[PDB]
């Protein structure tokens, strides 16, 4: 003849989450920027023998 | 011979919620922005030989 509760208490829990993030960075960019690629020297020849 | 009720009365619950929020910033923009990229000097050489 007995019967149960409707629900049963629970224990209750608090959660506590941290996140934490850092970022640093350095951008350099020194000096002189020659020409790697140049013309060169150059040479015809044309004749009409006949 | 016995009958049940139409429904059973139960329990009223008030819910009261509150919700907060704050939100705050700062924006800072100051100094003077040079040109960090510009021209380098320049040769250049021609002759004609024949």
């Amino acid at each position: 003849l007995a019967t149960p509760s409707p629900f049963d208490m629970e224990k209750m829990v608090w959660l506590d989450v941290n996140i934490l993030e850092i970022r640093k960075s350095v951008l350099e960019n020194f000096g002189v920027d020659w020409s790697k690629q140049i013309p060169g020297p150059f040479a015809a020849f044309g004749k009409d023998f006949v």
